[PDB]
């Protein structure tokens, strides 16, 4: 009953430029996510509560729900921080629950990919997983923050770097990105980038993280795909950073074949796949939308695709 | 799995004109029954398995889903009806599945009460009880209708009635209605009916013998709660009737004080009483809605209120 007492509660929201600005300021960030974490999880156990029967009934979905509900109760019982010690305390539950729940969406994709086709209406699971994906990214960005307030490390503010450098990140999900795919085809497309190389703004790299290698890692298999012949010489891929005052565009230009007119009405939904998971590009364009941004796709049937990630900047 | 595969069949809609248009006949009803039941069933099948999580896992929700999934075997496991012999079966099953159903209003009411508060989206509640009790009142109509086809009633056609008087069925429900009023407050309203008293069309009585004693009830009860201080002394609830080509309209008029501001927007809601089911509203607007009808409210707050029961001829 305590869910739906916690869940009625309003949710004070955090804007990265209020994350922006002797040890008190830890025992603030503490208290406030010690108020905010069990309101923000109790509306995702009303949707747990809420998902429909056949998929609520399905193992794997109801262990992320116990997941949830002892994620709830642990940060229940923990009483009120009122010191250094008791902060350090809430760090390692912070820590463990991170540990804990780093594997939900694999969990909740196998969950829903068999049960989601006995219902009478999918998008209820589209709605689902994007506030459960999105509440997610949220609550995992509110904790690593106050665990990284701790760290003393250069051009950082929790996990806002001062003076991220998006050719920086892409090169470093281009390398991780061209690894599997050589693995897989015994070559990979060189990655060109160009545009705004020597851009640095204040931003948190964490949704950078998911959705970069899960765009390069489709254009990189569709170039592929598309190239089987030729394997030793595919088109590059071509990025273009674009930033301004308002937000961060980043465009990634591929010549693998483009998305076909009977598919391009699926590939934005859960599961959809043409090969493993179909999440890469529905997460994505949830995560983007979520933080003020939005991922667009234009497809060139026969020729290739230009993925558009636009991201908000930092007031 | 055989859920799934049937509830992907159409549905073959029987219209009441259809219904009015040896025994050959008798062959020929069974096996449209045989063939359409079963269909219609696994569609409710589908939505009990779509319900919210909270919802599906009510022991009365459970037990309801299970003899609906019992009536579907039942009836899926009836070999084809080839002879009279076979026919006179199906319809002992039809007689069964009608007995062991007629409480089912009461259980989805019962088992939906407190279980509907732990949601996120209530109007899925809205949507699963007009979908569920308005198929079932097709269903009840349809194998109704081919049992009294072994009936030699006069002036009857199955369940439609050739030379329906909407006065003589209002007049059975007034007595009805007059009788549970008078038992709980001492007195109940004379009713007048006015209009076209002598009117007589084909008609099927058996929505008007749910939707009557629920508007009469509503009707009778306003009355005597607004006029406590002379129970013996109230005013009439005064009907009328206006037959033409296109549709029946009744309108039943009564002085018991009108529905408040406060309360006009929560009336239609399945579980809304101001006493105790909270039922006769929205289950009688959508009969009406299904049958091609209307029940439309008309409150005069401080001096009572007009209901406006329209229901379509047949061609
Ligand atoms: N750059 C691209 N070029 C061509 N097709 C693409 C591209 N990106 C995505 N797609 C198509 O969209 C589908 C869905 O992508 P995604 O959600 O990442 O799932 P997955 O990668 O597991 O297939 C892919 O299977 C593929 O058919
Ligand atoms: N004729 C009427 N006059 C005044 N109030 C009415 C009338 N009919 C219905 N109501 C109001 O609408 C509510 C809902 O009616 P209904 O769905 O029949 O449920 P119940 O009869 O169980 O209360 C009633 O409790 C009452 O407040
Ligand atoms: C989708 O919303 C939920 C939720 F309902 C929940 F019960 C737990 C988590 C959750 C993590 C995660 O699912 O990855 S990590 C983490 C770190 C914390 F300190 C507190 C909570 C969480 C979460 F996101
Ligand atoms: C809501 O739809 C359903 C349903 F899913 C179901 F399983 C059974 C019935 C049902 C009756 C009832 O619920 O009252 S009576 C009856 C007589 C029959 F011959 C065949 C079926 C029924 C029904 F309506
Ligand atoms: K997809
Ligand atoms: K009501
Ligand atoms: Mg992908
Ligand atoms: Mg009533």
């Amino acid at each position: 009953s305590a869910i739906d007492v916690v869940a009625e509660k309003p949710s004070v929201r955090l804007t990265p430029t209020m994350m922006l600005y002797d040890g008190s300021h830890l025992l603030k960030s503490g208290r406030y996510l010690q108020q905010e974490l069990p309101v923000r999880i109790a509306h995702r156990i009303k949707g747990f509560r809420s998902l429909p029967f056949i998929i609520g009934c399905n193992p794997t979905i109801l262990h992320v729900h116990e997941l949830y509900i002892r994620a709830f109760q642990k940060l229940t019982d923990f009483p009120p921080i009122k010191d250094q010690a008791d902060e350090a305390q809430y760090c390692q539950l912070v820590r463990q629950l991170l540990d804990d729940h780093k594997d939900v969406v694999t969990l909740l994709a196998e969950g829903l990919r068999e049960s989601r086709k006995h219902i009478e209406d999918e998008k209820l699971v589209r709605y689902f997983l994007d506030k459960t994906l999105t509440s997610r990214l949220g609550i995992r960005m509110l904790a690593t923050h106050h665990l990284a307030l701790h760290e003393d490390k250069p051009d950082f503010v929790g996990i806002i770097c001062t003076r991220l450098s998006p050719k920086k990140i892409i090169e470093k999900w281009v390398d991780f990105a061209r690894r599997l795919c050589e693995h897989k085809y015994g070559n990979a497309p060189r990655v060109r980038i160009n545009g705004h190389v020597a851009a640095r703004f204040p931003f948190i790299p964490m949704p950078l993280d998911y959705i970069l290698p899960e765009l390069l890692k489709n254009a990189m298999r569709a170039t592929m795909e598309s190239h089987l012949d030729t394997p030793y010489n595919v088109p590059d891929v071509v990025i273009t950073i674009a930033n301004n005052d308002v937000d961060l565009i980043i465009r990634i230009s591929d010549r693998g074949g483009g998305i076909a007119h009977k598919d391009l009405d699926r590939v934005m939904d859960y599961h959809f796949t043409t090969a493993g998971f179909g999440f890469g590009l529905p997460t994505s364009r949830a995560y983007a939308e979520y933080l003020g941004g939005s991922l667009q796709l234009q497809s060139l049937q026969g020729i290739g695709t230009d993925v558009y990630l636009r991201l908000r900047h930092i007031d």
